DNA sequence: ATCTGTACATGTACAGAT
DNA sequence: ATCTGTACATGTACAGAT
DNA sequence: ATCTGTACATGTACAGAT
DNA sequence: ATCTGTACATGTACAGAT
C-alpha cells in the first residue's frame, strides 16, 4: 500500500541523467563565470543541496538546489532582534555592497542576480530562462525545458569558519542519536548565511542575512542511523528517508490543490521529521516491516505541532517556524483538518 | 573480581600529568631539531600512537610511542618477497632503492646529538635493537619511562594491494568507515626483515578504530552506553605481561599480538550489546578462547594484510606457542592466580 | 626552467535496473 | 541476487603563467 | 610556515544517591 | 556494591593571527 506508493515516487534513472547531464552543463557553466574579468563573485565554491543530493526527491528530477558559497573572514554578527535566525554582518572584492561597514544582502544578490542573467543569456544549445524574482527567497531560479520543465534554485551563501552562532548552541541535539563525536566535528564546519530578501518594510529588510544548515542537513540525510552500518550493504535497511517521502507527498498533493496551504513548504516536514529521529533515535524503531506506524507516527507529531502552534527549527530552538507571526492559526487548522482527514480515510490523495 | 584487577591497572591522574609533561617536553624538543635545523627530515609531523593515546596503557604510564612522520612524493614499492607486510622503497638523496638503515642512522644520531644537549631531564638513548623502527629514549623522574621515537614516511596514493581485502570492518563499523580510512595516508616504518625493507604501519588507523570502536555511534560516549571492549583489552594485555616477565619462553610474544586478535573478536562479535559491562566475565573468557585457537591452528592473520600470519612457524616456534597455550589454559581453570602478583 | 589553478584519474556508496 | 549511472572525495598531470 | 586559543572528547577522583 | 554528577587533567582538530 505505502509501498506501491513509493514505488510511484520512485525516480527513474533515466529521467535524472537526463536531467542531471543538462543540470551540470548549467551550473558549470555559471560558476566558472563567476571566477572571471575581477567578479566580485571570485573564489565562489559549488556545494550541492536539498532532496535530489539527499536522495528523498519524490515523482521526479525537476527541482535541483546548489549553493554558490563564498568565503568572507573577519565578520562580525549582530542578531536581528533577538529572533535567532537573522543578522546583520559587517566587516575588498565586495567593497561595493557596502555601507557603513554594513554588508548589503539585497545589493550583493542583485550583482550575482545581474552576472547569471547575462550568462543564462549567451547559452543557446538549450532552452533555459531566469525566473521573475520572487520577494522572500535567497535564490536565482532557473528554469529549463527538455524533456520536462526542470528548476534550479542557485543559492547565494556567504560562509563563516568560526563557531557558529550562540543561537544554535542548544540546537541539533543528536548526541543520543548520532553522538558527541558526530555533533563536536559537525560544529567544526563552517555556517552558511543566505540573503533573507523581504519587502515586508522592516528595518534593516535588504541587509538582514539568514543562517542555513544545508550542508548538515545533507550529512544527517546519508548518515542518519545510529548504527555506522544503517542502510549499508552490510547492514539493516531503515523506513526513515522513506517517512520523509511519504510525508513530502502528502504535503506537495495537498499544496498543488488548495492554496490555503501556500505558507507551508517541504521544510517544515524536514524539520518535524529530524526532531521525530530525535525522539525515536534506535534504527529499530524505524524497521522497514513497521512502515505504516512511523509514518503514523510522524502524522501524529506533526499535528501536534500544527494544534500546539510549536514546530522549532532543528538548529535555533528559539526559532518557531509555526508562529502566530509566520503562519495563520486558520492556515494550520486548515492543515489539522486535511492531514486527519487523509490518515482516516487510507490517504485518498495517494491515488491521484 | 576482574573489576578488582581494572581497579589495580587503572592509571592514576597525578602520574599521567607527571609522566605527560615530561615526554612531551623531550619530544617537542626531538620535534623542532629536525626541522628548525636544516635536517634531511625537515617538515616531518608529529603523531602520537599506542596504548597511552588509546587509553589502554595499564599498570603506570611508563611507554609512550610517537610516529615523526615524513611525507615523501610519488614512491612506488615492490613487494619484499610476497610477505604482504614488508617492501623496497623508490633532500633524502643521501640514503641511496630508499636504505631503511641508512635514513634510520641519521634519524638516530640526530636524536643522540639532541638528547646529549639536554640538561634539566635525567634521559638517554636505548642502545639500538636490530629489527627495531624505533629510537627508544629511557627516561627517570623518580620513575623509569621509555619512549619510542619511529621514523615513518607517509604516502598519499592507494594502500598497497596486499591491504585489499584487510580492514574487515564492513559489518562492524561499516562501508563508509572503511572508504574513508583507506583514503588517509598509509606508513612505512624501518623495520628491517633487510637493511633496505620497510614495514607498514596502521597505528593511525589503530587509534581511530580504538576510540570509534563500536557499531553504535554513541558506545562509550556521555549519551550512550558504556562497553567493555577497552577492559577485555587491558585484561588480555595484562595476562600476557605478566606471563611474560615470569617466562622468557615467551620473549616473541608482544601485545601487538594480544591488539590484533581483539581486532578480529570485534569484528566477529560487532553488537555493542556483545560488549555489555555486565558480561566483562564470558567477553573476557571468549577471547582467551579465541587465542587459544590462533595458537593451536598457528595462525593469527595481521588486520590489514590477511596474508601475513604473526603465527608462523617462521616467526614464532610451535613449542613457544605449546607453551603459551598451557600457560593461559592453566590460569583460566585456576582463577587467574597471576592476577594477584 | 619552475610553478599552478584547472581538469581529469581513481575509487566507492547509494539506489535504481535487471 | 547482480549490475550500472550519478555523486562526491582525494590524488595527480599539465598547458599556460611566472 | 609556525604558534596560540578555543572547544570538546576521553580519562580519573571522589561524594552523595540509589 | 553500583551509579550519577562534578571537578580536574590530558589530548587533539582547526581557525585566525603573526
Ligand atoms: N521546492 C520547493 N519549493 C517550495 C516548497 N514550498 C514552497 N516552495 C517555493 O518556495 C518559494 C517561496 O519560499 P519559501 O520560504 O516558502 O520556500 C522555502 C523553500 O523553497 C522550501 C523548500 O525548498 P527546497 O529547499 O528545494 O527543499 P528540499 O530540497 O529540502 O525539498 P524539495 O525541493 O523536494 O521540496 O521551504 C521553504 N523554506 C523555509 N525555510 C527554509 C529553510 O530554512 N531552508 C529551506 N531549504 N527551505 C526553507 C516559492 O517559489 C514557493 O513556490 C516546497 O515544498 N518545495
Ligand atoms: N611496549 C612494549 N614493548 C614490547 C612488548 N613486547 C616486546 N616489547 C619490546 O619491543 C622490542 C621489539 O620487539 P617486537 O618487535 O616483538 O615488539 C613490537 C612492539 O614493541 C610491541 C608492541 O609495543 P607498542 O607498539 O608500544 O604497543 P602498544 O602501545 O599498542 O601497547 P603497550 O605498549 O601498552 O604494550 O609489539 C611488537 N610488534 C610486532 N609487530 C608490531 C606492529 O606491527 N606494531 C607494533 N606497534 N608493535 C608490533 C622487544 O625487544 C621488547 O623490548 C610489548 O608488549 N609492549
Ligand atoms: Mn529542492
Ligand atoms: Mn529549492
Ligand atoms: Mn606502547
Ligand atoms: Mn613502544
Ligand atoms: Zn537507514
Ligand atoms: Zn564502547
Amino acid at each position: 500500500k505505502l509501498k506501491k506508493v513509493l514505488d510511484k515516487l520512485r525516480l527513474k534513472r533515466k529521467d535524472i541523467s537526463e536531467a542531471a547531464e543538462t543540470v551540470n552543463k548549467v551550473v558549470e557553466r555559471l560558476l566558472r563565470r563567476m571566477q572571471k574579468r575581477e567578479s566580485e563573485f571570485k573564489g565562489v565554491e559549488q556545494l550541492n543541496t536539498g532532496s535530489y543530493y539527499e536522495h528523498v526527491k519524490i515523482s521526479a528530477p525537476n527541482e535541483f538546489d546548489v549553493m554558490f558559497k563564498l568565503e568572507v573572514p573577519r565578520i562580525e554578527l549582530q542578531e536581528y532582534y533577538e529572533t535567532g535566525a537573522f543578522y546583520l554582518v559587517k566587516f575588498n572584492p565586495l567593497s561595493h555592497f557596502l555601507e557603513g561597514e554594513v554588508l548589503s544582502a539585497t545589493k550583493m544578490l542583485s550583482k550575482f542576480r545581474k552576472i547569471i542573467k547575462e550568462e543564462v543569456k549567451e547559452i543557446k544549445d538549450i532552452d533555459v530562462s531566469v525566473e521573475k524574482e520572487k520577494p522572500g527567497s535567497p535564490a536565482v531560479t532557473l528554469l529549463i525545458r527538455n524533456p520536462e520543465e526542470i528548476s534550479v534554485d542557485i543559492i547565494l551563501a556567504l560562509e563563516s569558519k568560526g563557531s557558529w552562532p550562540i543561537s544554535t548552541k542548544e540546537g541539533l541535539p543528536i548526541q543520543g542519536w548520532l553522538g558527541t563525536k558526530v555533533r563536536t566535528n559537525l560544529r567544526r564546519e563552517p555556517f552558511y548565511l543566505v540573503p533573507k530578501n523581504a519587502k515586508d518594510g522592516n528595518s534593516f529588510q535588504g541587509e538582514t542575512w539568514r543562517l542555513s544548515f544545508s550542508h548538515t542537513e545533507k550529512y544527517i540525510l546519508n548518515n542518519h542511523g545510529i548504527e555506522k552500518t544503517c542502510c549499508e550493504s552490510s547492514g539493516a535497511k531503515c523506513c526513515r528517508k522513506e517517512c520523509l517521502k511519504l510525508m513530502k507527498y502528502l504535503l506537495e498533493q495537498l499544496k498543488k490543490e488548495f492554496q490555503e496551504l501556500d505558507a507551508f513548504c517541504s521544510y517544515h516536514v524536514k524539520t518535524a521529521i529530524f526532531h521525530m529521529w530525535t525522539q525515536d533515535p534506535q534504527d529499530s524503531q524505524w524497521d522497514p516491516r513497521n512502515l505504516s506506524s512511523c509514518f503514523d507516527k510522524l502524522l501524529a507529531f506533526f499535528l501536534e505541532c500544527l494544534r500546539t502552534e510549536k514546530l522549532d527549527h532543528y538548529f535555533i530552538p528559539k526559532f518557531n517556524l509555526f508562529s502566530q507571526e509566520l503562519i495563520d492559526r486558520k492556515s494550520k487548522e486548515f492543515l489539522s483538518k486535511k492531514i486527519e482527514y487523509e490518515r482516516n480515510n487510507g490517504f485518498p490523495i495517494f491515488d491521484k
